[PDB]
């Protein structure tokens, strides 16, 4: 199967010099040895070798001391279900241009509760175990679906509600703390992310964050008001979108769009080209040869 992958020769030459880098220092385990995982890590610092080789050497260091190349097998999350009660989170379908689209319901999250059924360093390992679903499984899947290099998510985040006076700072700290393993860890993956129902007791949260969050993301951030659902459809299908924010799609028989993860990652055909099928990238199949 082709896939849509330009490669650009700048790029081509940049990562491969990185690639040389690591293996002469023994730093690039196989799962790892990945033409696009390197780019995302080599865009992340501006493509400066030595700032990249340590943000690698750093992250090969995280995975081994977290444990994340075994978290599918040794993290049993069995309050999900609870957890999920107090904070609406999940993927539900993809953009216009085939990246998945990443929903969180701020407005509806119970801190008070979500403390009683979890604790922070639980909640970060899960996020941690999601995320390696999205790369590992939801990102190619979504490659496969739009026959095109897919490797960053458009995330909306609904806001109703929510005002400085009730921003406390173990919100503002799990906010940190979540950024930092993903930028540390998982660079280059939020492609775009809208900020909607943002009232005027927003914009407070918003200045306060902004002074935490690495600058690149903030350019890719738009807070918009309650008249958000034309700028949503503007950039995913209807079908594509929940029905309350201005979408056709009910989920009904899957008890809701904040629950099905919808999208093709849930197709079996889709799944079996990611087991059976040889590699996405024509560079990577290239080194291998
Ligand atoms: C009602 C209680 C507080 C509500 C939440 C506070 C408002 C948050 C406001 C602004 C957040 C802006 C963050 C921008 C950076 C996020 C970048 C990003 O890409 O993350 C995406 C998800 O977004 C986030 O991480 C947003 C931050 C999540 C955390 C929100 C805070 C939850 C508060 C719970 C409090 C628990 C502790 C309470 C103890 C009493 C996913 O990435 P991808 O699409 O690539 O898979
Ligand atoms: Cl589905
Ligand atoms: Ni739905
Ligand atoms: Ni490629």
């Amino acid at each position: 199967l082709t896939i849509e992958d330009i490669h650009d020769v700048e790029e081509l030459r940049a990562v491969d010099e990185f690639r040389n880098l690591l293996v002469s220092e023994n730093l690039l385990p196989p799962t790892l040895d990945d033409y696009h995982i390197m780019l995302r890590f080599l865009k992340a610092r501006k493509f400066d070798i030595g700032k990249t080789k340590l943000m690698w050497s750093n992250m090969i260091k995280w995975r081994k001391d977290f444990g994340t190349d075994t978290i599918f097998e040794d993290f049993e999350f069995e309050e999900f279900d609870e957890v999920l009660k107090y904070y609406p989170h999940g993927y539900h379908g993809v953009d216009k241009e085939g990246r998945p689209v990443y929903i969180e319901r701020l407005g509806l999250v119970d801190p008070a509760k979500l403390m009683q059924v979890t604790t922070v360093e639980r909640f970060i390992r899960y996020h941690v175990r999601e995320f390696e679903k999205t790369v590992n499984i939801k990102l190619p899947a979504c490659c496969i679906a739009a026959k095109r290099h897919i490797d960053s998510s458009t995330t909306i985040l609904d806001v109703q509600g929510v005002g400085f006076k009730n921003f406390s700072k173990p919100a503002r700290d799990l906010i940190i703390q979540l950024q930092k393993i993903d930028n540390d860890n998982y660079p280059e993956t939020l492609h775009r992310m809208f900020i909607i129902n943002g009232g005027s007791g927003f914009k407070l949260v918003w200045a306060t964050v902004k002074q935490f969050l690495d600058p690149k993301t903030v350019t890719k951030i738009h807070v918009i008001g309650n008249k958000y659902q034309n700028k949503l459809l503007e950039i995913i299908d209807a079908s594509q979108l929940p029905d309350f924010l201005g979408g056709t799609c009910t989920c009904a028989d899957r008890g809701g769009c904040m629950r099905s993860d919808k999208g093709p990652w849930n197709d079996p055909e889709i799944l079996k080209m990611l087991q059976s099928g040889g590699p996405l990238c024509r560079h990577n199949s290239a080194l291998n040869s």
